[PDB]
């Protein structure tokens, strides 16, 4: 049933080191249609979950599962290629142990990227908003991905989530943006984490609204926490697909083909700002 | 762990074929108490759920689990005797199930009922109110009943739920209140669904009004859900059993017993409105 | 898997009356760093879990696991050393069972003590807070302890909890608050019930604010529920860790350590007072 346990985390990570050579700084986990910068991965080397030692198996769902491993921008990383959400119905162990398998490799900082439903009046369709915080429902009903045994040598039994998101990381996104004249597009905010798969519906929606979210997805909020209590430092950056308060006054409906769409409009400007944040992120 | 896939669904839908000889336009699940409909069911076929393929095991909590099939106001329905609510455990391949086999039975409208808590100050002990759209806590929180492998042959992996509850459906059974001079029993409103089984606590029912719930119960959502992923149109009426607020701010108790007196008062005005309903809805 | 059943509490039931020699009327669970009254039991008699007919396996988390009883003011009580929480991963039965054993064993009220953290700007690092209701957010989410079969032997279907939190235990708690002069430490308010075993994000705090909670944490909300269910009336007192919402505003961060520190320090003091109810109960 394999628990994302120490021993079962570390045995991964030798089967790792020993076929790509690659001893990563840098984690990437990408929003679907995203995924381009894993294009840019030079000296690079594909390896199969399904051949990696203690893996979530991922033949349900189906579609690529690798991890790549190389150069970016002068950094070694090392990237998911093919994320696991919970709303598949992947376990709590099955989410964490590639994270801390990424630990283990040596990683220090992971960049995630996610497609999201804007909230906050101000967000369009195909804005950036850099996550400062979050509202976790299924953390608070009991569905929290560290829910089980604690993994001592990962980190605590309660970790605290204030600095989940890192503020210098965010600077440096925000700063990079600026130099490059699209800051216009860059906002910041807190996202609500919703379980899903089902879009949120227009009365949740405007629930979210009153209760102070600014962006709301089905993602990323279990690999923050994952990440954070093994103290690997985060940014994360929600790709807006549509505003779903807009949307629910005029009675539109939210599809994926249109996230996809929205994907695509803004994945080359992604690709070239991640880039440039991993070229520019301290030696430390 | 019978999945509710297309192969298991189909399974269960050729045995119920070739029993029943009945084909299907209409489905109905009924709230406890309001289940009067089901005796007017002409030419009838009972169907217990034990004898069905691939149908869930119910004998845990027992009681009453047929499938009903035969001819309501001119029309051929598909009824169950015996609900399935997740607060008693049931997972969600278990609550889906159902829902498909009357997909390919041929089901293209539901309708259901519930009892469920006034939140509204508007709403009284025996009012009516068309759910016109929810808040579903299960899901923001990773309990959707869709969480898991999607099966793509019923719909699509991130369902849009603006359109659930049918906007022509909620028109048409105003318009039979209306003809019927009952329509000052009749209100429309938003669903917030408590997992259950507990009742929704005071300061819970006191939280949902700032909310901006107007109905609050433990059931409906998930088949709502299930029935709007395969292209089901949907009708779902609360039968209101009591009004939270206002038992909150008199120190007044809930209890099952008070409930089932409510239905029991609108039992037969319910029956006659949802036969007229059937008669009055569309070919198509 | 062990079901919290009839049959099966009564064995544990059985193990324990005959060893222990003991007929408890008052049953106490404790906050962590809170256990000192379990010092003071007079006649004691350990049993650790490990021992007894059906009590959860509790060696995966390790450390403490008894069931001690004996005398405190002149009353007949039994513990539970070593708690149960959800944020573990213990099933809803496996919480479930003690609590039922206590009511075998004839347990009529239950003490409960918990730390927590300030949402209301009126409490203080080291303040008590008397329950008088609670948020359950695991409960809306389909996460509820009692989800699954009804134990019919020991409750309804359907629990009201409007009388969860009794009202005459809250007014003897403060009445020996204020005879002692330490009233101005006591506060009574709304619980939120988060999972855990994060601490709420600061995004989450300034939620539970405009929701009307006061205080927030991971414990006792299941235990009061299962007590209820069986009709064991409840006291339930958190000790503030810390203000959250202050620590929010002014970027400062929760931790364990912190959190046992004011344990530490408040200790002796709920010891005394606990003693003190326990003293002062009614005999019926």
């Amino acid at each position: 049933p394999v628990v994302a346990n120490y021993e079962n985390a570390s045995m991964a990570a030798d089967y790792i080191k020993r076929v790509s050579n690659v001893l990563p700084d840098i984690g990437i986990i990408c929003g679907s249609g995203l995924g381009k910068l894993i294009e840019e991965i030079e000296e690079r080397k594909v390896i199969p979950y399904i051949n990696i030692p203690n893996f979530p198996k991922t033949t349900v769902a189906g579609h690529v599962g690798n991890l790549v491993l190389g150069s970016v921008g002068g950094r070694k990383i090392v990237a998911m290629q093919g994320r696991l959400h919970m709303y598949e119905g992947y376990s709590n162990q099955e989410i964490a142990l590639p994270i801390r398998v990424m630990k283990l490799l040596g990683v220090r900082v992971l960049l995630i990227t996610n497609l999201a439903g804007g909230i906050n009046r101000k967000l369009k369709s195909g804005d950036f908003v850099l996550i400062k915080g979050h509202i976790n429902f299924p953390g608070l009903g009991l569905n929290n991905v560290l829910v089980g045994p604690n993994q001592d040598e990962f980190g605590p039994r309660f970790p605290d989530l204030s600095n989940a998101y890192d503020r210098l990381l965010q600077q440096l996104a925000l700063k990079i943006a600026q130099e490059n004249d699209f800051q216009d597009l860059v906002h910041e905010g807190v996202y609500a984490f919703n379980g899903g798969p089902t879009y949120e519906s227009p009365d949740e929606s405007n629930m979210l609204l009153k209760l102070g979210c600014d962006v709301v997805g089905m993602s990323t909020v279990p690999e923050v926490i994952i990440a954070c209590h093994c103290g690997i430092k985060v940014l994360a950056v929600s790709l807006i697909a549509n505003n779903s308060i807009l949307d629910a006054e005029n009675d539109v409906s939210i599809n994926h083909e249109k996230v996809l769409a929205v994907a695509e409009k803004r994945a080359d400007l992604l690709q070239m700002w991640f880039k440039e944040i991993i070229t520019r992120l301290p030696l430390d």
